[PDB]
């Protein structure tokens, strides 16, 4: 049925900062709010911190060999602002432009297209101290960060994401406690909501100027394929929801200048702080859409979630060790509901991937059916995608190895390189050396 990709389709792999490089005290770097959030009891699900990680920092050049093997031509990575201005502002850290200055030399001269994400998550304390996402300082903050670190690279990086996952940003770390800074109010979470879009938004116009005719940024949204459990006026109601909240809340602002009104109307419109010309901000022409895409929801009418009354229900199917439906379909649904609704210029996937136990053999290997199974049907969907006429440019796996995985700790594997922590030896899992086959093909045999 289907074999070969468009002749310059991106093969990439995908890590963030705080999650792979370790090193948090090294070359002036201060503390994330995430460095703060791991001391929280019960925050992450192991007890582990990402002092250590995969030791990224001291290790990128090997990291890049284990790139060269996996024959991606692409490769997915996120700058630490607290590297770049460990006071949050003013005096830019040399120490720390210089690590991002080697990463990217290294890739260029092994031919592998740096895709650079600005924010992962991972806002200096002191800065935070300052400007917590729902305080509208924070986009100056931002725009300032954005200005340093493109002025350095810009020579060499052509492809730009502003932030990872608003919904991430807003609701995990302000609505559910769950993320950095872990706050739990409705009003802190629409607020950073609104912060992230309008700081994706200033951030633009600071890319382009500080870049060339061939500069591209955009914004990475998580999209998720969202089901009603039943077909119940009040199921379908719930799932229309989570739509709005899980999916709709961002890419309408980007493209209509608008937020979902019935949604915004339940939680209550003043909640969010719209001030005049910040849909003229936040509708800023982007190059691109990228897409973290992982799983189905499916949602019944109930109070598990009470801000939303929901419930989510697991029909029968495949689920990862996360406990995500594993749905492939989910990822064409997406990409084609963005193509006819959106019409980007350029859609990426910046990350799909999951998350299975990992053992290694007595012969030295990782034999990882599930994870290569995941990977071989969302890769189908993608080319289901391009054949219905969907521009998609390139496909990163989450991840190139077992990381940090937030609240989760190191107990959830999402590499395509098993990581022995114990070492920081890193194996090619079997799912990984079937990658490497798929990106020289260009496709899937
Ligand atoms: O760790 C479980 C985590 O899963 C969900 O969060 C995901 C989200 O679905 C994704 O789209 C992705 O980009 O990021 C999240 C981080 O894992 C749950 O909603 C969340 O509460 C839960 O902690
Ligand atoms: O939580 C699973 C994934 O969610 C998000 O997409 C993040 O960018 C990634 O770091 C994480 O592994």
């Amino acid at each position: 049925e289907p074999h070969r990709f468009p002749p310059d389709f991106q093969w990439g792999v995908a890590t963030s900062s705080y999650q792979i490089e370790g090193a948090v005290e090294a070359d002036g770097r201060s503390p994330s709010i995430w460095d703060t959030f791991c001391a929280r009891p019960g925050a992450i699900a192991d007890g582990s911190t990402g002092a250590i990680a995969n030791d990224h920092y001291h290790r990128y050049r090997e990291d890049i060999a284990i790139m060269k093997q996996l024959g991606v031509n692409a490769y997915r990575f996120s700058i630490a602002w607290p590297r770049i201005l460990p006071d949050g502002r003013g005096r830019v850290n040399q120490a720390g432009v210089d690590f991002y200055e080697r990463l990217v030399d290294s890739l260029l001269e092994q031919g592998i297209e740096p895709y650079a994400t600005l924010y992962h998550w991972d806002m200096p304390q002191v800065q935070h101290d300052r400007t917590p996402w729902y305080d509208r300082g924070v986009v100056d903050a931002f725009v300032e960060y954005t200005d340093v670190i493109t002025r350095r690279l810009s020579d060499r990086v052509k492809y730009w994401m502003t932030l990872n996952e608003p919904w991430v940003i807003s609701f995990l770390g302000y609505g559910a406690g769950e993320h950095a800074p872990g706050l739990r109010d409705k009003e802190l979470y629409l607020r950073a909501a609104h912060h992230v879009l309008l700081a994706h938004g200033k951030a633009m116009p600071v890319i382009r100027a500080n870049g060339n005719a061939q500069t591209k940024a955009g914004i990475v949204l998580n999209l998720n394929w969202v089901n009603a459990a039943s077909d119940s006026p009040e199921d379908q109601a719930a799932a229309r929801r989570y739509d709005q909240f899980f999916n709709r809340w961002f890419a309408e602002p980007l493209y209509n200048g608008r937020y979902p009104e019935e949604l915004l109307e339940w939680y209550g419109r003043d909640l969010v702080p719209v001030q005049p010309g910040d849909f003229d901000i936040i509708t800023t022409p982007t190059d691109f859409l990228a897409v973290n895409y992982y799983a189905r929801t499916t949602v019944k009418a109930g109070s598990t979630d009470p801000m939303l009354q929901v419930d989510f229900v697991r029909p029968p199917g495949e689920y990862t060790a996360m406990d995500w439906e594993v749905y492939p379909q989910g990822l064409y649904n997406i990409l084609n509901w963005l193509h006819t609704d959106y019409a980007p210029p350029a859609l990426y996937v910046t990350e799909n991937g999951a998350a299975y136990d990992d053992q290694v053999s007595a012969a030295g290997e990782v034999d990882d059916p599930q994870r290569l199974a995941y990977l071989e049907g969302h890769f189908e969907a993608a080319y289901r995608a391009i054949q219905a006429g969907i521009p998609l440019k390139g496909y990163f796996v989450w991840s190139l190895m077992d990381n940090f995985e937030w609240g989760r700790g190191f107990e959830k594997r999402f590499g395509i390189v098993f990581v022995d922590y114990a070492t920081q030896q890193r194996i090619i899992k079997r799912s990984g050396k079937w990658f490497s086959q798929v990106t020289r093909a260009n496709g899937l045999p």
